[PDB]
């Protein structure tokens, strides 16, 4: 797809919420554990994501994720539109299970699993910077 | 400098702690507000940073930041060494003050200020991906 397209979804694990952003063209992932599955957490996460990468459009598998006033406000300010042109969430949950006993906190296992996914082979982390630099 | 070198420091504002990571060769920044200025917060932040970028060595202006058992453990697992070869923290505090009234929460102003710094002109965000892709 286009180099500005990202997909955001939440998954549940251990009674906690993991927000997962996937750069669609590359397979590169950012993820965080958030306390509540709310618009404000999504909005804040979008602000962080857009200061780091050139985010043009965002997609989701649960469209009601984006009806927040706060989400719309974050997308407005960062100049993000909704992607209309369109499972690495399962692989990530798989890597988390593989490392989970290595960490006390779930959020630590998540970041270990993001690390492994992005540097596993080129890797998704190498592909994203090549795609963005070329563009 | 080398494309794997990052500098981590905390600043204080409104009685809160802002962890600031600077990619030295490019001037690109990641930042978060953390509750406490502790080793565990630094360790977790390093894990996140290293899953996103190829982090080889980290520098700091307060060396005692890195004496944590947890920090050493994060650097060990992510394969990060201490940089021995070596103020955008003030510019960032300046941009934060410029936007602070736009946001209820400090952490939101921080991310607005990271966004502005990284896309201000090439921009630091364009330079980091070119440097990393070339390398
Ligand atoms: C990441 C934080 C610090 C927020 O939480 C860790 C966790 O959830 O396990 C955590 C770690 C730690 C640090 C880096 C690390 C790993 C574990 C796993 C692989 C990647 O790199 N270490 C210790 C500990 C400190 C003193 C002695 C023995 C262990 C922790 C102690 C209490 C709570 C979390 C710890
Ligand atoms: C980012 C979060 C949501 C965690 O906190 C914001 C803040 O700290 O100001 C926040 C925002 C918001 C959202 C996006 C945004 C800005 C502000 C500033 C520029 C960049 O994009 N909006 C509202 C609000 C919601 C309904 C109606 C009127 C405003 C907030 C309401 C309460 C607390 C924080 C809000």
């Amino acid at each position: 797809c286009s180099p500005g397209i990202w997909q955001l979804d939440c998954t549940h694990l251990e009674g906690k919420v993991i927000l997962v952003a996937v750069h669609v063209a590359s397979g590169y992932i950012e993820a965080e554990v958030i306390p509540a599955e709310t618009g404000q957490e999504t909005a804040y996460f979008l602000l962080k994501l857009a200061g780091r990468w050139p985010v043009k459009t965002v997609h989701t598998d649960n469209g009601s994720n984006f009806t927040s006033t706060t989400v719309k406000a974050a997308c407005w300010w960062a100049g993000i539109k909704q992607e209309f042109g369109i499972s690495m969430n399962k692989e990530l949950k798989k890597i988390i299970g593989q490392v989970r006993d290595q960490a006390e906190h779930l959020k630590t296992a998540v970041q270990m699993a993001v690390f492994i996914h992005n540097h596993k082979r080129y890797s998704a982390g190498e592909r994203i910077v090549d795609i963005i630099a070329t563009d």
